[PDB]
């Protein structure tokens, strides 16, 4: 099977459990209302920043997603209820039909 | 007073409020136990590397300073008990220094 060296496996495993203990860390700081100073000092105020402004584009990319999505979906409505009128009217009885036109006049 | 423009407050206004939706994000995340894709969305596996490094070199830079205090602190210990030792038998009854003398031959 596909393996590796000992030296890659043991950088690979260094390097997932240096993660787990930076999650961990901001976990505990969390519930100890300390999680704003260790940002400041696990982050550079440009880091901060950056990250700041990632959420604001991740809002602008979602919203536009939402808003293209809604009027997909509002065109797809508006198609089909005029195929679902065309096929009702057709499908109606002629007494509703014959007075349908009786109010257009 | 000092002052500033209106476009810089604003600009520092919006980047304080981005920064603070960031970290109620994180922590809405950590409750729902969707904080570790939320951070592989919001950094890049560099980024979240950097992250990793910077938790040991927090951790080293903690121990270090640590054992050097307590290096400091059991030398400091060391010179306090030799010199109320030499205090205390200077201060000792001449009956107890007295045999303290014929216990050493």
């Amino acid at each position: 099977m596909a393996q590796q060296s000992p030296y890659s496996a043991a950088m690979a495993e260094q390097r997932h459990q240096e993660w787990l203990r930076f999650v961990d860390l901001l976990k505990n700081a969390y519930q100890n209302d300390l999680h704003l100073p260790l940002l400041n000092l696990m982050l550079t105020p440009d880091e901060r920043e950056a990250l700041g402004t990632r959420v604001r584009i991740i809002e602008e990319l979602l919203r536009g997603e939402m808003s293209q999505r809604e009027l997909k979906n509002e065109l797809g409505a508006g198609i089909a209820t005029i195929t679902r009128g065309s096929n009702s009217l057709k499908a109606a009885p002629v007494e509703l039909r014959q007075w349908l036109e009786e109010v257009l006049l």
